[PDB]
């Protein structure tokens, strides 16, 4: 059943609504067909896949005047992003940072009473799964109506060959591919792993039937496992996370990271390092009842009914490497050169396909550079020097180097940080600006006002790294990396027009200590 | 009784007890006495006020190497900043934030029922009041141990002339005088303005004795009437801005005033435009009971017992005006050249003294070049294009030009937005982010998920304006601003590594459009 929608035009809630019946068709709903029959044009690229990097990169092969078919399973275009990803994980980083403030406030001014109160886990997923037809809706419109892409969506494409793919029952002929089918969950191969309750980003957000009881497990220390672990703990239940090597490698400036946490801990998280998962046991309801762990400290067994796998993301590169022959690297990643070129002619690869690291920015930019080596202009693509952040129930944004980090590679440092190294710590009533203001108000609440710094060479006077935990900062990193990567210095950053109150107040606290031939930190 | 403070080194904390003690000493407190007996050198600069101004004057000038004394006549230093001005301003505005979030999701989740909770406004006052020491302190410690500077505090500055000043009942010399004593509250010349409940923002934090009742009128309809007016109306009090003129005139974006402006009234704000208060009505007890005011429509009368006058703040230019003979422009301003020297020899004047634009970037600024200035370093200092924000229920950032200026200034453009241009209007998941998740997603709020736009020369490329309602774009603003003055096209734009979700989508947004050699807007 192949519906042709390339002269229709539903509106972005339109869409949403058919995505909707589509995706819950018992048949599995019909084919979306978007495609310009009466264009002469051969393909210049046929996306396989149009999540963040097909979607992206078909928009900008699409501006070069080229001619592209994107191919999904899904009945929307956008990927992972909106359906289970990027989306759905910052609506849960939205909750556990107001719950933060509300349990922090329990029982003062307009916050409810929150000793006893659990939230309903399953209640927030719901509202997520209720929600992302919009955002879904919005990407089907915006590529038909505003990009001038042609696709067809729900439905599974079949590679012929390096020109060659069928989808919809019809053969297409293009001049290249582009792969674009990015990554799965990663999973654990331990006894139990296949237990009802056991869960990933993917299926926390398509299965979970039941709330779960009062203690968590999450397994994985970095973004993924952080992020919806602080959310998991808001919601008022006992999280204990599984951390293989050390959580949050990441945050390279030390300081940064034990702030980070020191507050997640305040919050009740049990974050257990050195530890591998053994088994899953479950109850003879096929549930789990228990995940059994090794430790630096010996054998643990926690007993829950709800466990998280925030495990990295596996290449979906085994059917297509089959087909072409296309040589991959040790976690599966298809092999690119920095033109995005896989090991065979006319077929790049591209997202979270080709390996980490796995983005949003990577992700489009990959696209778009692959979208633009195939409309003729040789471009390369090697990301390096990238900002980056990741939530636990404050937002956390860094870039450059640690304070350590900077030491260790021979540079003379001074830095500038909130609040001061003094005898209060952080018992003061900064940092603070929006959504950290009471905080810095409320009694005893101040050292979650938020931590920052910059780091300086104390020679050059340029900033080498920029580092922030709070709220509102993550969006002025995009921007302050392109600074510093055009050679920032503290007088220059002290020269700007703040705009106070700050969550950045690295402007006039650069400005307070750069009349100074010799640097001092602050 | 004048303490010799010079060698006591208080913390952070012991100084916020310590200003407590003396705000709260019924004689008015002993003078803080922090001189240094053993430096020999002339003063190069006294400053008169150690506000933003002031302090971060004095701060480049001691960090030069030059000496400075502060004279302030409060026993702090920071000025309005911490103790009426932004800092309590931004709490406010915090409080107005998640109030609404409060009230939209009122009964849902972790929600409390807020359908008839009326929040107290003396109640955060109050909180603010308990608080600002902190504030105060972390300034008198950072200032004497951090920026190594010299002060008098708790004590009004005489002025004898261009170069001498009495303080704490001696006589002080100096080469230059800064002047930096900023701007007081303006006023209503109409009967009743005296009556017990009427409020600015300096005494609303000194005088509130009581709980306002349900209605609050709100004069002027700037910056400080608008914060505060929301502030009032998400505490649940019927609020009625009285506006001279047109509220938000600085939001020169028609879309985005529009959006803000409709988002306001939405949340039950009531803003009368054309109108001018004739009488404030007082109660037997001396107690406003009433506003009366002349509209386009006739008189009006609005029953409270509380009024917020948000008018313009006025330079305090009077005295120092007569003891100096300094020229003032025609709101009382101390004009001064590019230098901030006025028109007495070796006198200079900087922050609001000098006026607009009263800012903190610009108090501060202007303070540290008359320092720079004061010790031979010739720099010039005329504000320009710099990027402002102000709160609602929301924050509002913006710079450059709004969409109608650009096309009438006769620039050719294309405009990058979110939401798009559609029949669904606002009533779409995007745009959204950290804060605007919840709006996003929640059953008929999408609309309130925020706006966003950027203006972009058709044939330059270069951005020449950018707007951002909702949460966590105005820290990035400062760094924006700057890229925007050094020349940023809409392909720079899209080339840089976006941290999604990003509260400005500017980059990814622009990334779609910059393929194509004629610009198309989205
Ligand atoms: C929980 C989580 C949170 C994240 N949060 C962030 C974040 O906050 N910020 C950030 O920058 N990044 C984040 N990421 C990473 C980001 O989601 C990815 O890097 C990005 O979505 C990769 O885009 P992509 O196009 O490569 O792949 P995808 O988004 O996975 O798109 C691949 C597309 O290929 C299609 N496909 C696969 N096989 C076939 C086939 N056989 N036939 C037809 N179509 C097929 C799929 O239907 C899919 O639409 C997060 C990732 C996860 C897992
Ligand atoms: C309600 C409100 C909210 C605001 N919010 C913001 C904001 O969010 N962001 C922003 O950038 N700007 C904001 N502003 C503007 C900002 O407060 C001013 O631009 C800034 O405080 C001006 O600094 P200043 O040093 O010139 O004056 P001030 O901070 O007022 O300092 C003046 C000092 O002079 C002293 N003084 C006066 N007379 C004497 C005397 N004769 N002897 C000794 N000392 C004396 C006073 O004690 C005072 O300490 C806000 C203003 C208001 C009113
Ligand atoms: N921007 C965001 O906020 C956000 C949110 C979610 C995801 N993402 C992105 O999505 C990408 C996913 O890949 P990744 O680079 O995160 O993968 P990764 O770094 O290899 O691994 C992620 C976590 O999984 C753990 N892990 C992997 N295999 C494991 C195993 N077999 N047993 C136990 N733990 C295991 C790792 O622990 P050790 O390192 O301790 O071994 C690590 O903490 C990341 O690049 C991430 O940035 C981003
Ligand atoms: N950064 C921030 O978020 C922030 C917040 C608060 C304050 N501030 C600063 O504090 C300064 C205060 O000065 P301002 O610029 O607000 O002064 P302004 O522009 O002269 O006037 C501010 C408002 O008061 C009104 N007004 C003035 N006199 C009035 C009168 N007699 N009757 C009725 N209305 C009157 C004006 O109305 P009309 O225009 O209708 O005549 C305008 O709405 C500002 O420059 C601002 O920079 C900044
Ligand atoms: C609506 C939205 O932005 C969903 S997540 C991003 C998908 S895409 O624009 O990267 O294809
Ligand atoms: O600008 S100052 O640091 O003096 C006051 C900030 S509240
Ligand atoms: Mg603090
Ligand atoms: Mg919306």
């Amino acid at each position: 059943k192949v519906w042709n929608a390339r002269n229709d035009h539903l509106t972005i809630n339109q869409w949403a609504t058919r995505i909707d019946e589509i995706l819950e068709a018992p048949d599995g709903g019909e084919v979306i067909y978007n495609v310009d029959e009466n264009d002469p044009r051969e393909y210049d690229a046929i996306f396989i896949g149009g999540g963040a990097a097909g979607r992206f990169g078909s928009a900008y092969l699409r501006a070069m005047g080229g001619r592209q078919l994107i191919v999904d399973r899904w009945p929307f275009l956008g990927g992972s992003c909106p359906h289970n990803a990027c989306v759905p994980h910052h609506l849960f980083s939205d909750c556990a940072a107001e719950l933060m403030l509300a349990r922090t406030f329990s029982g003062q001014y307009w916050f409810p009473d929150m000793t006893e109160k659990v939230v309903g886990i399953k209640e927030v997923v719901d509202l997520f799964r209720a929600g992302r037809n919009g955002p879904h809706g919005i990407m089907n419109f915006q590529s038909k109506e505003q990009l001038n892409l042609e696709y067809i969506l729900n439905c599974p494409a079949k590679v012929i060959d390096n020109h060659t793919v069928e989808a919809a029952g019809k053969v297409f002929k293009a001049k290249n591919l582009i792969l674009a089918v990015g990554a799965g969950p990663g999973t654990l191969d331990v006894p139990g792993v296949n237990a009802k309750g056991v869960f990933d980003h993917a299926t926390l957000v398509e299965e979970l039937d039941y709330e779960p009881g009062s203690t968590v497990v999450v397994v994985g220390g970095s973004k993924t496992a952080v992020e919806y672990g602080c959310f998991f703990n808001a919601t008022g239940r006992r999280t204990v996370m599984l951390v293989r090597t050390e959580p949050l490698k990441l945050i390279k400036d030390n300081e940064t990271r034990a702030y980070v946490l020191d507050r997640m801990k305040e919050q009740g998280m049990e974050i257990i390092s050195g530890s591998n998962v053994t088994r899953i046991e479950e109850d003879a309801n096929g549930r789990v009842q228990a995940v059994v762990a090794m430790t630096p400290n010996g054998e643990m067994r926690i007993e829950t009914d709800f466990v998280f796998l925030g495990l990295g993301e596996q290449p979906r590169s085994a059917e297509l490497a089959k087909i072409l022959g296309l040589d991959l690297g040790p976690k599966g990643e298809v092999l690119v050169n920095e033109y995005l070129q896989t090991s065979v002619p006319n077929v790049y690869a591209v997202g979270d396909l080709i390996g980490g690291p796995m983005e949003m920015f990577k992700a489009r930019k990959s696209g778009c550079y692959a979208a633009r080596n195939v409309m003729g202009e040789k471009i390369s693509y090697t990301p390096k020097n990238y900002p980056d952040f990741l939530h636990t129930h404050y937002e956390v944004s860094f870039l450059g180097m640690g304070e350590e980090e900077a030491r260790a590679a021979g540079h003379e440092i001074v830095t500038i940080k909130m609040p001061p190294d003094t005898e209060n710590g952080l018992n003061v009533a900064l940092p603070a600006s929006d959504r950290t203001m009471l905080y810095a108000f409320g009694k005893g609440t101040a050292h979650m006002s938020g931590f920052q710094k910059i780091v300086i060479d104390a020679k050059t006077r340029k900033v080498l790294g920029a580092h922030h935990v709070g709220y509102g900062a993550k969006d002025a990193f995009q921007y302050l990396n392109v600074l510093i990567k055009q050679g920032l210095t503290v007088d220059e950053l002290g020269d700007m027009d703040e705009l106070f109150l700050n969550p950045t107040h690295f402007i006039q606290l650069s400005r307070l200590r750069a009349g100074s031939k010799n640097l001092v930190s602050l």
